[PDB]
């Protein structure tokens, strides 16, 4: 329940997230249609791999996940971290592709990743 | 088992689909050579993007599938939208990239990734 | 146990690798900057995708692991021939961009996929 709670929940974020932004990119790409391409292409893949590690991680301590221990803030705090983020960016084709947005993003990944991933693991 | 049933099942298809055309791209990409250049990038990422989000969406409901009710058969027709979609679409490198066959892959992905999705969540 | 021991420890593996090589690349992506460009870009899809499919099936004959034959070695040599085939790649912006090297990670991915695939699928 509170395992299954947690991971529906993030991922039906994450994937309300992901699922807009990828038919919506495609939707704007042929309606911008130029620099919108990049942009959309842009949003898939970052945030597409976002996710993409996301599903690593999250759906494993996912099944592995026996502590009592709050962790599901930064399950929840990445996806907030991240969305912003990608939406920070937002649209300028000029790299910078990333700024204190990603520092947080990718960052959070990385921290959130780095914990709860050595955690239900070492146990 | 009703449930393991399903979710193997969508996802071996899916990835008999995945797999072959992988490393089947790959071995064209060599041997066409190239228009087959994005041609085979292109089988990639469109389809290695409608796994990536169906891998989400199909894993999750998977282990979070309760209710009785037959939602299998989307897993199974956006595999059959998705399939003959690419496979539809299919050596143009001109732009269009897309039609009515990715009105049908993406788009089930949507009907399927929608209902699904809220359904066995809200349960 | 027997189990989540497998897919953690060669996920965890995996993702220590997909992890410091995506963060990395970014990293060394505006370090270097360019040759290195690709060289990054490179590393992230290949195995992002190694990873892609590798989580696909790892994940799904997962918790559809039933048989005690020992399988996991190749969980773990896939992981062995697919890094050290990026790694040993692992520069050259010129094609090839693949040799014997991949001839281990993909094909591997390949017998590995393939046979663990159908074996507890089939059973
Ligand atoms: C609950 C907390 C208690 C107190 C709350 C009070 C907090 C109030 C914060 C007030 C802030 C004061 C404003 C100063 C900021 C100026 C920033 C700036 O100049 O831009 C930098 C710019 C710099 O831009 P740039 O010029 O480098 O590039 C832009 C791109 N070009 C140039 C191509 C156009 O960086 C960004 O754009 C980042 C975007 C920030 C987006 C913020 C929106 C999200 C905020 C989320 C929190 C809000 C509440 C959610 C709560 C939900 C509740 C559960
Ligand atoms: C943009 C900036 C960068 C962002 C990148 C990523 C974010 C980075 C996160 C960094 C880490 C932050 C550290 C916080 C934790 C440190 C505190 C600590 O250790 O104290 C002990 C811990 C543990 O609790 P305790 O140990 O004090 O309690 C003792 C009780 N016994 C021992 C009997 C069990 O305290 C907490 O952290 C509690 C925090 C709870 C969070 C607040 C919400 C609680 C309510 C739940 C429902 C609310 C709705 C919210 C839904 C959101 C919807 C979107
Ligand atoms: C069981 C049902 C009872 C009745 C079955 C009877 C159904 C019989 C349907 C007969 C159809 C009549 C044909 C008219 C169609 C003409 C289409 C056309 O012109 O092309 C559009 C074209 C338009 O092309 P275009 O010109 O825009 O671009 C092509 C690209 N260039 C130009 C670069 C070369 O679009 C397509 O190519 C779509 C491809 C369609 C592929 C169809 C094969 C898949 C069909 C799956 C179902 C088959 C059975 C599976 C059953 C399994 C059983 C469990
Ligand atoms: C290319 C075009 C676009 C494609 C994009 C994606 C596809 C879009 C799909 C759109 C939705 C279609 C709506 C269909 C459902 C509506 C019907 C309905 O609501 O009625 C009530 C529902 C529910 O059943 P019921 O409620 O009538 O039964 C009552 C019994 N009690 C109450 C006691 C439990 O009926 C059905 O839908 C039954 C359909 C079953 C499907 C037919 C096959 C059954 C046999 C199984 C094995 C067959 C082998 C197949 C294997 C395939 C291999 C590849
Ligand atoms: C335990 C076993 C018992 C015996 C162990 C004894 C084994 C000892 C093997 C000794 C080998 C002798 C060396 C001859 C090889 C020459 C290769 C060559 O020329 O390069 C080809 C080259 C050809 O290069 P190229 O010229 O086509 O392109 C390079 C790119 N450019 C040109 C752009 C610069 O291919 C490679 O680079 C492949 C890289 C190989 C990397 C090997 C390191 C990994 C090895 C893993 C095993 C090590 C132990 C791990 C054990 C962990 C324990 C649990
Ligand atoms: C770079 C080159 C390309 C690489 C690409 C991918 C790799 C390709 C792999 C190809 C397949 C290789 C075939 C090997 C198997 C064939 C042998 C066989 O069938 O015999 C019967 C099988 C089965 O056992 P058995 O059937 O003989 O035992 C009988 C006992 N009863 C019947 C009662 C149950 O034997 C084995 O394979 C045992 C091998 C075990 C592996 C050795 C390690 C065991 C110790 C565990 C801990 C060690 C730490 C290691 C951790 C690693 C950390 C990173
Ligand atoms: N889908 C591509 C995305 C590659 C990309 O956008 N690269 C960015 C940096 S990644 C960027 C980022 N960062 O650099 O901080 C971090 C990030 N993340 O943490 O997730 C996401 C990024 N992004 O822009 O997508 C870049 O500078 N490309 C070179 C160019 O445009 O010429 C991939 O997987 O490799
Ligand atoms: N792997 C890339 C694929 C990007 C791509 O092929 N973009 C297509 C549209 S997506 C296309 C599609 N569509 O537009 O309807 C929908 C789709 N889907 O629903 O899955 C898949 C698409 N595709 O062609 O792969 C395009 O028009 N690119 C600009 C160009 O070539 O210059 C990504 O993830 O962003
Ligand atoms: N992320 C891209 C990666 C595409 C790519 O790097 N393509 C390589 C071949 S794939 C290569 C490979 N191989 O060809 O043997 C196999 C492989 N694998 O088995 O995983 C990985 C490859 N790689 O270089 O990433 C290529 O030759 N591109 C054309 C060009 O650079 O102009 C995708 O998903 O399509
Ligand atoms: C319960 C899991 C939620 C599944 C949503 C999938 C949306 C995919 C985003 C790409
Ligand atoms: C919900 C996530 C929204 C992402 C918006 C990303 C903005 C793109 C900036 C490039
Ligand atoms: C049981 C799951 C089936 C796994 C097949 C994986 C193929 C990957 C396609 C890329
Ligand atoms: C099994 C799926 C086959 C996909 C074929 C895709 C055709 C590519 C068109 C571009
Ligand atoms: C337990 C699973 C291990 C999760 C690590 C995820 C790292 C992602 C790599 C991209
Ligand atoms: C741990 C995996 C390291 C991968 C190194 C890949 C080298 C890139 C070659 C292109």
């Amino acid at each position: 329940n509170e395992v299954l709670m947690a991971f529906t929940s993030y991922a039906t974020i994450i994937l309300a997230k992901m699922m807009f932004l990828s038919s919506a990119t495609a939707f704007q790409r042929l309606t911008n249609k130029d620099e919108k391409v990049e942009r959309v292409r842009r949003a898939h893949l970052n945030d597409l791999e976002n996710i993409v590690p996301f599903l690593g991680i999250g759906l494993l301590y996912s099944l592995s996940g026996p502590d009592l221990s709050t962790a599901l803030i930064h399950f929840r705090i990445f996806v907030g971290a991240r969305i912003y983020h990608t939406i920070a960016y937002l649209t300028p084709l000029p790299q910078p592709n990333r700024g204190l947005a990603f520092f947080v993003g990718y960052g959070v990944t990385l921290s959130m990743a780095y914990r709860l991933l050595r955690s239900r693991l070492y146990l």
